[PDB]
């Protein structure tokens, strides 16, 4: 019955909205859901909740003596549909592991029964520019059985989305931690979705949708709100209820076949983003050639 | 003589391109440069040395056993205008510590004896969407003296230049590490060298460049290298030309002022970026307010 999920990416690709989003999706489709922030940006709780920055468990600890005098109802919070919030928070910028608050948070969770819940589904919103501390950690540990990453047609998004698919790959054995899907949120490049597409068949997983750029989404968040909340007849509200629908009936869990960075190249090469080179001309300068 | 610099930045807002271009155009005025790459992509050096992704010390040393196998100039290797290239590598992505690289590359370079040259300048390339580990190094132990951040009128890339500058001021007291400026690599945003300007005065420091974005660098780096090598006589070669003249002659090193997240939201509405919100729009729906 519950499944726990995580969406991955670069920064800036549009993973908390895309979380936010599909999860109020899954709210008004009778689904309990709980969002785990683990982005040291503490506001993918944001939408949900109606809020500033949501108070991490980092914030609360350090204000409270240590984890150990926190209570699971000071830390997870109920928003719109009853999905229940939580924010890891982290280290300060020169300190420490960054991603030290997400082990801190899951853990202090699991020890609390947050998961004992009637939840439908679990879905942890996770940093991806770098997979390594506790943010390579619901990978690692078998937390996260089902990982889809947002990303676009640009060198960093795909990259970002290769590494993390070379971290599944990694903990393969250890666990059921598969590859989902890839949803391309739409920067309006040109053949932008059939790059993801043809991505997502090298690495052997599907694009499992394309979420346009549309201007709702800032207008719902200056009210601080999903657009399924805001605008709940809006044409990119059914785009993430269509999204919702196909993660929620998705079977295809694969272990990811990663890429090279050569083969990265030719896809943008294939689609137009890169123009084409050729060896001959390496190395010589605009009057040469 | 020697100037230990450091350019930080969000991935993607072009450090790579911006570091090599300065670098080689710093050569041709006659410095002798070592650009060390401290981000996990490979490609810090390509536009000098004219190849694929460099031979990272990460590498070398796996293949090798340890790190006591390896000679320097299999490490460092010279390309246009005489700069020495050296690439960290990083761990595989889901096992480690992404920045280990780093700090295993740094304390080769200075046993080998790297910084002993007659060297004017060293660059740090260093990714900056987490400041922990090894990428918290350059600051962190005093390596990097004078840190450039490079950043656009978007969230991410403001955000992590406000995050470098929590890193900088966390270790105000241990060394001589302070922010030297930020510099602008444009998105083609309409008011983004205002904004840049206005949050660079908001931390104590100043847009020491605005670069343009022009496709001489994309059919310069598809021969492999820098704009500066490629069309000399190019607009975009003067304009990193002019990056270099104002970096060899800055003398504003500050302990920046970082800003809160209001403050950096209310940066982006007042320039146009981000929308403008009041709290009684917040919490209602389309068919309300
Ligand atoms: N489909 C979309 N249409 C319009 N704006 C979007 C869309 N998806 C995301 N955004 C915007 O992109 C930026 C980043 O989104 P965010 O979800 O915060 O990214 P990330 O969590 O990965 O850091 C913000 O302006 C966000 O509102
Ligand atoms: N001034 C510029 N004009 C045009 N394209 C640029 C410019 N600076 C960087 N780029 C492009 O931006 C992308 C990223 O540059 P890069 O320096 O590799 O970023 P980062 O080192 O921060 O990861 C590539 O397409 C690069 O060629
Ligand atoms: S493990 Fe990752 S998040 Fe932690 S200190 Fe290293 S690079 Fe930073
Ligand atoms: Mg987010
Ligand atoms: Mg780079």
């Amino acid at each position: 019955a519950m499944r726990q999920c995580a969406i991955y990416g670069k920064g800036g690709i549009g993973k908390s909205t895309t979380t936010q989003n599909l999860v109020a999706a899954l709210a008004e489709m009778g689904k309990k859901v709980m969002i785990v922030g683990c982005d040291p940006k503490a506001d993918s709780t944001r939408l949900i909740l109606h809020s500033k920055a949501q108070n991490t468990i980092m914030e609360m600890a350090a204000e409270a003596g240590t984890v150990e005098d926190l209570e699971l109802e000071d830390v997870l919070k109920a928003g719109y549909g009853g999905v229940k919030c939580v924010e890891s928070g982290g280290p300060e910028p020169g300190v420490g592991c960054a991603g030290r608050g997400v082990i801190t948070a899951i853990n202090f969770l699991e020890e609390e029964g947050a998961y004992e819940d009637d939840l439908d589904f679990v879905f942890y919103d996770v940093l991806g520019d770098v997979v390594c501390g506790g943010f390579a950690m619901p990978i690692r540990e078998n937390k996260a059985q089902e990982i889809y990453i947002v990303c676009s047609g640009e060198m960093m998004a795909m990259y970002a989305a290769n590494n993390i698919s070379k971290g599944i790959v990694k903990y393969a054995n250890s666990g059921s931690v598969r590859l989902g899907g890839l949803i391309c949120n739409s920067r309006n490049t040109d053949r932008e979705d059939e790059l993801i597409i043809a991505l997502a068949n090298k690495l052997g997983t599907q694009m499992i949708h394309f979420v346009p750029r549309d201007n709702v989404v800032q207008r719902a968040e200056i009210r601080r709100m999903t657009v399924i909340e805001y605008d709940p007849k809006a044409k990119q509200a059914d785009e993430y209820r269509a999204l919702a629908r196909k993660v929620v009936d998705n079977k295809l869990l694969v272990i990811p076949n990663p890429i090279t960075m050569d083969e990265l190249e030719e896809l943008l090469m294939e689609f137009g983003i890169m123009e084409v080179e050729d060896e001959s001309i390496v190395g010589k300068t605009a009057e040469e050639v």
